[PDB]
């Protein structure tokens, strides 16, 4: 005397789930059946099992689905058979229904979309890590996502989590904040199941100082615990923040004469006259030996110098005589394709 089970195995929205991949036990242990895996239905129909109790246990998980430890009994009773597209069934047939869960997923990227960004030192970006909210995340232990920022790197203010694009309170989920180290935190499981979306929202900015053209790097992690004790950690993929900035070299020099001044001060202002301001100093220069003042460090890209202080000379009656001050400003542009500019100042007597 001999009965049948049917396994039906789903996964999110109650789809049918192909390709997981379970064995069959005897309640002693014995392997029954190995490597059976649910069709393209999400079936797996076994007939001819002597009365008795069975277990299946889950081998290998669905792409995308969290593996499944559990062993899930059933008792055979009484006769019954089912052909293998359950057409057809006699007597009795046991049968299981078997739930899926997508494992959490991490991604980030630089404002919303970006993989990549050239970006001047102090100014605001986004750093938008996303993760997948499983449809069991009611009943999950542990999720966590981290992110330790590059030391290169400055937080702006505080990161804020949004669920299914509402932000919500530090009551289910905190956000957290040490060093570098910024961590969110799921702390009422309840309040989130139904939602699909897990984003944390990191501001930041480019520190000054850092060579121009050098990537900064930046990954998100997320850990977590479900219910069946399965832990899991998974690592975005990298993003790059690239700090833009240029060379000003200027060198001064007599009009007829050509030769090369010290003394000579120059600043540099914005298009809307303010002096510009590096290391919390502001950008002024003052004539080397060779008539050269070199600025570096300096964003994109649109500035102009002004001489602030001519330079000096003795005619024969020893005057003690300064050159003529130029008034006009030297508009410059800073940017890819023009990241060094050089500019040869010429200096008259009247």
């Amino acid at each position: 005397k001999r009965g049948a089970v049917d396994l039906i195995k789903t996964g999110v929205n109650e789809k049918a789930m192909a390709g997981a991949v379970f064995s069959l036990f005897k309640k002693d242990g014995t392997e029954v059946k190995k490597e059976l895996a649910t069709d393209a239905n999400g079936h797996i129909r076994v007939q001819g099992l002597e009365y008795g109790e069975y277990y299946f246990q889950e081998t290998k998980a669905p792409k995308g689905y969290v593996i499944d430890p559990t062993k899930r009994e059933f008792f055979v009773k009484n006769s019954g058979t089912i052909n293998e597209d359950g057409t057809i069934t006699s007597g009795t047939v046991v049968k299981m229904e078997v739930k899926n869960n997508e494992e959490p997923t991490i991604d980030k990227k630089i404002n919303g979309k970006l993989e990549a960004l050239p970006i001047n030192p102090l100014t605001n970006y986004n750093y938008d890590i996303k993760t997948l909210i499983p449809e069991d995340i009611k009943e999950y232990k542990k999720y966590v996502v981290t992110d330790t920022l590059d030391n290169r790197l400055v937080i702006q203010g505080k990161p804020i989590v949004k669920i299914d694009g509402a932000e919500v309170n530090a009551n289910v989920v905190e956000v957290a904040i040490e060093g570098q180290k910024v961590t969110a935190t799921v702390k009422d499981f309840t309040k989130m199941d139904g939602k699909k979306e897990f984003h944390l929202q990191i501001k930041s900015q480019v520190k000054e100082g850092v060579p121009s053209g050098s990537e900064i790097l930046n990954t998100a992690k997320i850990h977590f615990t479900n219910k069946n004790d399965v832990i899991g950690e998974k690592e975005s993929k990298p993003v790059v923040v690239i700090p833009t900035t240029g060379i000003i070299e200027l060198t001064k020099i007599d009009s007829a004469n050509k030769n090369k001044m010290k003394g000579a001060e120059f600043v540099l202002k914005d298009n809307n006259g303010k002096i510009v301001v590096v290391a919390g100093k502001e950008v002024t220069g003052v004539s080397d030996e060779n008539g050269v003042i070199k600025w570096s460090n300096i964003p994109y890209g649109d500035y102009q110098i002004f001489e602030t202080k001519a330079p000096t000379y003795t005619k024969e009656d020893g005057t003690k005589t300064s050159y003529q001050l130029l008034k006009d400003p030297i508009d410059v542009k800073i940017s890819e394709n023009n990241q060094t500019v050089k500019l040869t100042i010429e200096n008259n007597k009247s």
